[PDB]
């Protein structure tokens, strides 16, 4: 019906990174080192006064050492603090019961993983093994249905207990497999590491996995940030229905953000909440990572989240108030480009490749999920229609969503599936269905849809809900002005085609509960990593598991109603997932991006790149690092490795000299 084709290519970029690539293991290695050091107020203060063990006592036998080849300008020195600015609010310090801490970078820092992945931008290659973090090594068997993963030995929370397997099992056992405890980023189900996996203690510091499939190793980044970042089981635990008389609810709220001092294994603890202003970080005295100098890491003592707005991050940066920002949002990029072509202008800006991209997604589960009413089942059926998808699509001018957000060389045609900026992308195998209303009026009165009642909306034929006027739910993220212009510009073409769309505009806590709920027809949503890069959290690319898709999953308890070309897709992921052939995993990334927009598993909106923002003060920021690729930039950085020349400190700390004091107590000691 529709005379699809490939999309058209995108002006030339002038200028992304430029990164300079290094091999896998020039980052990081666990070993002893002859001496260690720390900031000198800590000897004297603390350990000298008898209130912390020496350093070397605190420690790993083998921290995590840092190498300073990688690092952009060599060994740091100790202070400052980085100043973040969040559109978000923290519901409390329960990551692994689904709770957000405001998003930004604050539960990137404090939720460290077995495996971390963002920093391997640096890294010219698609097969990279993630680097070891919270687990130090592992090894497949021969057969590569086990792997053995050795974790990090000797190190401690930020409150002095040990880390160790524990609180690896709980996190597993209490938290995924739980069927009522999902953690923080709509991911994390047991079917996200592989349908019928198991994961035992072996010892203190080994931990054993049981795959289905033999040798698949794209788990490893299911084991990176979000999906495998453990909780202190010691307070958690005691506080869990099966281990208490607490309700679900009960352990996903016994720590509120007024709760001081939550245990982390990250470079910072929270020890300051004050409501709608700001959360301070400070430096965490067990921190598990150094330099090659011996030097305990953070150098940094000090982080901040102003809570404000996502707008407001940009604003901050610019001005030299905020120290961080991921521009992402196209209305507000001339005003920041204009502000950072000053020489004298506090921060350094750079946009990197098109890996910013925006769907329509549409439920497709017509057996229940989210509980819909009769009007919200013949929707799910609608959506089910593939001539449907196809009239939605063709009736979207591209072009005009492009300019609605800013002119210039910035956005690119985007049909759908993986964006045009990473690797595994290929243009031949990319369908496009270009603007045709007229094509796309004829495909919805084919199918019944005409318009009664002389209101120019349409209406289901006389057999379904009284022949009444179709009308479609249009889930937001209320936090950002992107969303909100695409919802708009979206409801005003559907009008074009005849389709009424109504807004459904909701805060970051509550348009996460509605989408993971199913309790929506259709939702704009910004692209996960899985889009952006393909290795992130492959398992996000298909409905492989019951809950592993963005827009259809089954209902508590209930199986998938999976249409074929979903089936397909489901096959393809498996396969890459298990494959470590190149060639093949290239292959299998073409065919996955034909079947997807053939099929319109998803609606491509637009797609474009961002820009990142870094206060000039900063030393070790690595060149070219992109806003979001394996991660969001927070992670990529190395926040933990960033330091600043004590010539160009900032003296913006509000807990100078001082340490976290303990859980659930008062403010720094
Ligand atoms: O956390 C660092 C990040 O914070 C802000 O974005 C947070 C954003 O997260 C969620 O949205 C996405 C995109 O749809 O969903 C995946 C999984 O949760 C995230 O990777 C991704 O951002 C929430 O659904 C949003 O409500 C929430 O605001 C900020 O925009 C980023 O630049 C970066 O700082
Ligand atoms: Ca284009
Ligand atoms: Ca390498
Ligand atoms: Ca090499
Ligand atoms: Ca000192
Ligand atoms: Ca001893
Ligand atoms: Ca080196
Ligand atoms: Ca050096
Ligand atoms: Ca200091
Ligand atoms: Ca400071
Ligand atoms: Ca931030
Ligand atoms: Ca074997
Ligand atoms: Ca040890
Ligand atoms: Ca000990
Ligand atoms: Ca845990
Ligand atoms: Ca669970
Ligand atoms: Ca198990
Ligand atoms: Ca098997
Ligand atoms: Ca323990
Ligand atoms: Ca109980
Ligand atoms: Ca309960
Ligand atoms: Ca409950
Ligand atoms: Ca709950
Ligand atoms: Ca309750
Ligand atoms: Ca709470
Ligand atoms: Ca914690
Ligand atoms: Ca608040
Ligand atoms: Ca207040
Ligand atoms: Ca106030
Ligand atoms: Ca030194
Ligand atoms: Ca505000
Ligand atoms: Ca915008
Ligand atoms: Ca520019
Ligand atoms: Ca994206
Ligand atoms: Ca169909
Ligand atoms: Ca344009
Ligand atoms: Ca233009
Ligand atoms: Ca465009
Ligand atoms: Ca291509
Ligand atoms: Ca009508
Ligand atoms: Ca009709
Ligand atoms: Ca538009
Ligand atoms: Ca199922
Ligand atoms: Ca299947
Ligand atoms: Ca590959
Ligand atoms: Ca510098
Ligand atoms: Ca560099
Ligand atoms: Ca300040
Ligand atoms: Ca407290």
């Amino acid at each position: 019906a529709f005379e699809t084709t490939t999309p058209p290519e995108p002006p030339q970029f002038p200028a992304e990174g430029k990164i300079n690539y290094v091999a896998r293991d020039t980052i990081l290695e666990f070993k002893a080192l002859p001496s260690y050091s720390e900031p000198d107020w800590i000897t004297e203060k603390f350990e000298k006064a008898g209130k912390l063990p020496p350093l070397k006592e605190r420690l790993p036998e083998e921290p995590l050492v840092y190498k300073t080849g990688n690092m952009p300008d060599g060994v740091g020195v100790y202070g400052d603090t980085m100043r973040h600015v969040v559109g978000g609010r923290p519901e409390g310090w329960n990551y692994i019961a689904g709770q957000s801490q405001g998003w930004g970078g604050i539960d990137i820092a404090l939720s460290e993983c077995l495996t971390r992945t963002a920093p391997l931008f640096q890294v010219d290659a698609k097969d990279t093994e993630p680097l070891p973090n919270l687990a130090k090594s592992w090894e497949w068997s021969e057969d590569g249905h086990t792997l053995t993963m050795h974790l990090v030995k000797g190190a401690k929370w930020s409150d002095g207990e040990a880390f160790n397997a524990d609180d690896v099992m709980f996190y597993w056992e209490d938290a995924v497999v739980d069927p009522n405890v999902s953690p923080l980023g709509g991911g994390a189900s047991p079917e996200a590491f592989g349908e019928g996996t198991t994961l035992k203690k072996i010892d203190d510091y080994t931990v054993e996995w049981t795959f289905k499939a033999a040798f698949p190793k794209q788990y490893l980044y299911t084991m990176a940030y979000p999906s495998f970042c453990p909780g202190p089981s010691h307070i958690l635990k005691p506080q869990h229905p099966k281990y208490s008389k607490n309700t679900y609810n009960q352990f996903k709220n016994a720590f509120p953000p007024e709760y001081m001092n939550m245990p982390v294994m990250g470079a910072w603890v929270p020890v300051s909440y004050r409501p709608d202003d700001l959360i301070v970080l400070r430096r965490n005295p067990y921190y598990w990572k150094v330099d090659e100098k011996g030097q305990q890491l953070p150098y940094l003592n000090e982080v901040h989240y102003k809570l404000s707005t996502w707008a407001d991050r940009d604003v901050q940066a610019v001005a030299g108030s905020g120290d961080f920002s991921n521009l992402e949002q196209p209305e507000n990029f001339v005003a920041s480009l204009k502000r950072a072509a000053d020489p004298n202008a506090p921060a350094r800006l750079a946009f990197g490749p098109r890996l910013i991209g925006y769907n329509l997604q549409m439920n497709f589960s017509a057996n229940g999920w989210g509980n819909p009413d009769e009007r919200g089942q013949a929707i799910r059926e609608l959506n089910r229609n593939e001539v449907f998808r196809q009239a939605v699509t063709s009736a979207l001018d591209r072009k005009a969503i492009g300019d609605s957000l800013v002119k210039g060389p910035f956005t690119a045609i985007y049909p759908g599936g993986i964006s045009s900026g990473t690797s595994f992308y290929d243009r031949a195998s990319t369908v496009y269905y270009p603007f045709n209303l007229e094509g796309a009026k004829a495909a919805l009165a084919s199918i019944g849809l005409k318009d009664t009642d002389g209101d120019g909306f349409l209406n289901f034929p006389k057999e379904t809900l009284g022949g009444r006027n179709v009308e479609i739910t249009l889930l937001v993220n209320n936090g950002y002005a992107t969303d909100k212009s695409l919802a708009e510009g979206l409801v005003g073409q559907m009008a074009k085609l005849g389709l009424r769309v109504v807004i459904h505009s909701l805060d970051s806590n509550q348009r996460d509960a509605a989408h993971y709920g199913g309790q929506f027809d259709w939702l704009v949503r910004r692209n996960s990593t899985e889009l952006s890069s393909v290795v992130q959290n492959t398992e996000q690319l298909a409905p492989v598991g019951p809950r592993t898709s963005w827009n259809h999953r089954s209902p508590e308890g209930k199986e998938l109603d999976l249409m074929p070309f979903e089936k397909e897709m489901a096959d393809i992921v498996r396969k890459f997932i298990s494959s470590q052939d190149n060639a093949e995993r290239a292959d299998l990334m073409k065919q996955y991006q034909k079947v997807y927009t053939q099929n319109l598993y998803t609606i491509g909106l637009t797609e474009y790149p961002g820009a990142l923002i870094v206060n000039k003060r900063f030393s070790n920021v690595p060149q070219g690092t992109p806003i979001f690729m394996f991660n969001w930039a927070e992670d990529a950085i190395i926040r933990e490795r960033l330091w600043v020349a004590a010539d160009k400190q900032g003296k913006y700390e509000l807990f100078p000299q001082q340490l976290p004091g303990k859980p659930g107590e008062g403010g720094p000691i």
